[PDB]
């Protein structure tokens, strides 16, 4: 296509904490005592509150809106396999890589990763999405 | 007496994300394209105006998946989407949810997750696969 290839990758890390998953619980209407109650959380097998996944999964559209492909990109798809989970508090690091462009058309086709502390796969999927 | 989740029942809720929710996604995801904020860079495109990042869409079958329907309790493990039409900033939107499978070797189940624009145009459908309460 563009100067847009595969193999390219786009990284970043992130730290949410317990005000940015408030803030996510309002945004998205999801309230869960698990992801905002440390009281709560101690008496379920998690032990501590944990981030949202769509809250992880978010980073995937800074990556892809801010850099690869970046400004200009729109979403076309997004699959998600939630593996782990990420304790608030914890940083994660996201990171989205190239694996295919069509040929007839401007889109492409990237994996799409989050990552715990300790660099285990806590979220997996492919991001699909219209070139600038 | 308690309620068995069983296929077909559905939930609902409406939402407008106007600017101020739209920054603040903007901040928690990372994701500041002018596509979501700058009028004048709207106009240039398609949309014509800013739109409501369809990942701040989305996040709203997490509110209706761990609030109302599995409910509490309730445990994401999968959720697949595709974006269709695009919701401008300020207007409302519809999300909604219902059982399509609910899994007998393991306690979960799958929901069809779709949000619909305020003049009833599919703008975002999907999967969700989650963990029962």
């Amino acid at each position: 296509a563009q100067s847009l290839e595969v193999g390219q990758k786009a990284r970043l890390s992130k730290r949410f904490g317990a005000a940015e998953v408030a803030a996510f619980a309002a945004l998205s209407e999801d309230f869960n005592p698990l992801h905002l109650d440390p009281a709560f959380a101690a008496t379920t097998a998690f032990e501590r509150p944990i981030v949202h996944g769509m809250l992880l999964a978010s980073l995937f559209s800074g990556l892809l809106g801010q850099q690869l492909p970046g400004k200009g990109s729109i979403y076309l798809g997004q699959s998600l396999s939630f593996k782990l989970p990420v304790f608030v508090g914890d940083e994660v690091t996201a990171e989205v890589e190239v694996t295919a462009l069509r040929e007839d058309k401007p889109i492409a086709t990237l994996t799409t990763r989050i990552f715990t502390q300790g660099g285990a796969l806590a979220v997996t999927g492919e991001a699909v999405v219209k070139l600038p």
